[PDB]
């Protein structure tokens, strides 16, 4: 069964994940479905286990 | 069963995760479905295990 | 049945998170499914065991 | 069963976790589902064990 | 089963994720259907085992 | 008149200063005329202020 | 009149001096007519005033 | 009169300064007229005023 | 009058400064007649103000 | 009066100043008149002021 192995060096990391940035706008979105994971090692695993799964990311709905 | 070996050697991180800004905006989102893991070893796991789960990120619904 | 080993070596580490920032604005929103992790060594570990299990996360909601 | 093995070595850790500023703003919010853990070494877990359980995070709803 | 080694060496890394920007702009959206993973050594893994399953992002939608 | 002016910062400093080792040897000499300074910061200042003054450093003399 | 100003700023230093390492030799010598002087910062000043000033260093003198 | 001013920044440094090593040697010198001064920043100034003066520096000397 | 003015940025040095090394040898010399200066910033500076001064070295000399 | 301005950026610096090495030799010498500096940033200044002045580097000297 699986191996996610991560081995990792480094001397220096500078790392800036997400930034989402707004001036004098409207309706401004950065939905993430998952994880967000930021690192000078970063991982994200993520397991679905079954039949008939959603996954579903949306910005915006609108109706009337 | 899996694993999820991470190792990590490093001398210096510098790490910034999530940043959301705004000035003189409205309706302004950063929905993240999953875990917000941040970090100079950063590792976010999710097992979702049954059927017909749902996963659902949206940022906004406006209905009338 | 899964390890999740982590192993973290650093000399320094410096880590800002989730940071949101607003000024003037309306209606700003940093909705977050699961869990914030933040730190020189971050995890974030979820498991759901069963079946129909739903994760919906939303920034906001607007109804007439 | 499953094995959540952190080790961690660091000579100096600065750690900023969540900040939610505001000035002259409306309505702003930080909702976060789970955990919020900040540390040096920072760890969240979660189980949920059961059928149709829920996990529903929103920052805010306005209906009429 | 399959497995997932990653093995990294840098001396130096900076990394920026993901940045949206806006100014004086309406309805902008960075929808992501999986994992935001940030980092001198970034890892995504997702496993979907069933069948029927759905992965739907969208940027936003509109009816009437 | 003369200014000696030193200014120093520093984070870490190992410092070894002189090391004389000797295995199975003879005449093993470290003839130093001034002094020995060792420090982070280190400074050896001497002044000699006459006529016909003498500064003789011999590491060994070997007469009959 | 002279002024020696010194000016440092490191994060790290690592100084190794003056190393003298002998096995099975015979007369080794390690004459400085000066200071030894060792540091993340080091300076050695000698001022000699007057005429007919002698300044002599010799490893080692072997008359009959 | 002059000035020396010496101005230095470094993030690291390494320094070895004299190493004298000998296996089943004879007669081994390391004669130094002036300081031996080894640092990150290192600054030797010797000053010698008035008429006549002598420097001699010798290894070594054999008479019969 | 004169200006030794020595402005140093770096972000790292390794230096070696003089290394004599000797194995089975006889007689060997590494006369120096100023300063021997090692730095990741090095300065030495003499001045020898007078008439009729003398600067000799000689690594080494044999009389009958 | 003269200037000896020197300015120097480097992100990495690595150097070997002198080195003498000998197997199985006899009478090997490295006789150096003035300073030896050795640095990432190396600077030697040496001023004699006066009439007559004598400066002589001789290797070895053998009379009978
Ligand atoms: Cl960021
Ligand atoms: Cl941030
Ligand atoms: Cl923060
Ligand atoms: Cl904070
Ligand atoms: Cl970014
Ligand atoms: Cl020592
Ligand atoms: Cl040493
Ligand atoms: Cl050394
Ligand atoms: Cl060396
Ligand atoms: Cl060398």
């Amino acid at each position: 069964e699986g191996v996610l192995y991560v081995g990792s060096k480094t001397k220096e990391g500078v790392v800036h994940g997400v930034a989402t940035v707004a001036e004098k706008t409207k309706e401004q979105v950065t939905n993430v479905g998952g994880a967000v994971v930021t690192g000078v090692t970063a991982v994200a695993q993520k397991t679905v286990e079954g039949a008939g799964s959603i996954a579903a990311a949306t910005g915006f709905v609108k109706k009337d």
